């Protein structure tokens, strides 16, 4: 239960973009990856710094209506002007009903609500999406994280067939966020790695019924995540993931995960030619 | 458990929608919420008050084909029309052969399967459709229940942008049916709440590894439900529940979860 | 933990179509059904005896890159070629640093990945799809697995509204493996009969709380599937399973689970 505060700013990018950072001038897309433990509090010192109005929405997490940011709410913010948002986390524990309140912890999202529509249409095509994780007392914590999102049929708004690529050494302990936004369903798949389908990607134990799987529909806002063991019972290579809906395959949604020897080698990585 | 009936009327509606209602003039659309416990027996006194074929069938539940609802097993009612369906539930239990039989509990609904169609695809347009829940033994009751169905793109067949609106207090302990139909796969969302991807939406204890989300893809035909404490750790408040496929949202479904404090005061908002 | 060997080919088929068999000339759509254990090993000699490049891949299973089934990794096969594949398997269990590794158990599929594009987009269409079922210790076997295959529009690749139709008795303990291919969403759905929404299809017992269900939002490449007894709580009957999604149950993709009664009738049918 740690009060935490950061800035972060909205602005236009290149090429029609927008994006989220925490300083100017070095926003991202997807934007800065939020990590608070259930219990955390953390106020967001948001500047807008584009000439349209945005916001900052958050999945999962606590917030009043103060922090929607909704033009129902009128919690957006205008050209120019900053606002705080807040984001409480509780932990779980037992209702006086009896019943068993979930904590806050997930794999969850904020992204802008308010540009081009009033559901942030257009703030969303554009690149104002992030990741946020919120990890339960005990959780184990990985060697890298990297994100995933489907935005229509581009990942990361990157153009197609331009990955991204994601490396890591046998037995590393590789976190994978994975969101989805805009008009389509996908079918989120890896070659090689499977996780279970709840709220770590991992089973608990025997006792533990979740299903195991390595391809997942998934559609706009959707968002899950997992931990592999890199190369776990396959070795190493260059390990594709991709959307599995086919045409979407063929046209550019695929990526590699890059996963090396511990001599620092990828099986079959051969990007030159050799004389004789 | 317990043996029980009801009457049901299919009507075509001033509108020119179609619904099932408990008495005469009273359809609705979604259709009335039919709640069983396991091991109840529901006895269902249709009538078909409309001049085509129309039918009751219903997904989770046990019946017999003479209560399919379908051409094929010859069980749908002709105009002006009258059959009784039988719906059956059962609890869990251990089978002979050592393994566990699943109780009927769940989050459920009935349609049409003959209207239009041979899949009621012309009923299912037109509202005819409707919730049953049937609860487990020990199942925590809730202070209200909605139920939302995503009908092509629209909510409950309201037109664009116009609800339905639901209203509860702080604390309380409100039910969501959450029911597809038609074209299209749709993304459920509410601001504000959030639940567990489980039988009952609720998480069973500190050992249940259930998802807790607040975004759930879904498609025709589906169900799931689900309860919340009303503005738990977040206030009263208008909070949006839509489809989160953008256009979906953009072409209008969204509708308000109006949570007031217990003075009946809400936070002020802005809405279409 | 056995080490199993088999021979798979792929095969031109008529109408443009391709399969997978365990004969020269017995290609069929979907493939033969695969089944394991967890722990054992299959070593798959497979010959592509089409004029085309062609693959394996499978989801689910331990492989090597040198399996992957892919140009990327090198691992598809040329007209007229021969290929060894290896899949293995593990059982579940505590790693060192007490984490649980999830066994390789599950409702699995294989398919192309080189026919017509660099995703087997060509392959899947034509039919180069099969089922692969990797069973735990204790998991109970039933009496018959029915593979159903949404592959765009159509089921099993067969024309509209030509089932595939699968028979029963009441009673029998009747699996299927439910596999989606190409570009659309559907949902899958059984009349009478309902399943849990976990690995086999059936709880655990009374502490599992996956929702049960019969109908089931799929999408290109997913795959699970189920254990039913035959007409359980509802009788012998022709019981419908269909997309749910209005136009494709109303373009024909419908079949019958047709459920007998032990003197072999069925009501009105
Ligand atoms: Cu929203
Ligand atoms: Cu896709
Ligand atoms: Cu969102
Ligand atoms: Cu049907
Ligand atoms: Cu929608
Ligand atoms: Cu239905
Ligand atoms: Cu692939
Ligand atoms: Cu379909
Ligand atoms: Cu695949």
């Amino acid at each position: 239960g740690e009060v935490r505060r950061i800035k972060l700013y909205a602005e236009r990018l290149a090429d029609g973009q927008m994006g989220y950072g925490l300083e100017k001038g070095r926003a991202t897309i997807p934007g800065p990856l939020i990590e608070l433990n259930e219990g955390d509090t953390l106020h967001i010192e948001f500047e807008n710094t584009m000439d349209v109005r945005a916001s900052l929405y958050v999945h999962g997490l606590d917030y009043e209506v103060s922090s929607d940011g909704t033009t129902l709410n009128k919690s957006d913010v205008e050209p120019g002007g900053t606002r705080t948002y807040t984001w409480r986390t509780h932990a779980p524990g037992r209702r006086s009903d009896g019943t068993w309140r979930a904590g806050s912890a997930g794999y969850w999202h904020y992204h802008d609500h308010v540009v081009g529509t009033e559901h942030g249409t257009g703030g969303i095509r554009k690149g104002l999406y992030g990741p946020v994780i919120v990890r339960r007392k005990g959780d184990v914590l990985p060697d890298a994280t990297h994100t995933i999102v489907f935005n229509d049929m581009l990942i990361n708004n990157r153009p197609a067939h331009s990955g991204p690529n994601f490396e890591a050494t046998v037995g590393d302990r590789v976190e994978f966020v994975m969101i989805t936004h805009g008009e389509y369903y996908h079918t989120f798949h890896m070659h090689g790695h499977r996780w279970a389908d709840n709220r770590t990607g991992m089973l608990t134990g025997p006792d533990d019924p979740s299903q195991v799987v390595d391809n997942k529909i998934v559609g706009p806002a959707d968002s899950f995540g997992f931990q592999v063991i890199a190369g776990e019972g396959v070795g190493a290579g260059a390990w594709m993931y991709h959307c599995h809906v086919q045409s979407h395959s063929d046209m550019g949604m695929v990526g590699l995960f890059l996963v090396k020897k511990t001599d620092g080698t990828i099986p079959g990585y051969e990007p030159h030619e050799h004389s004789g």
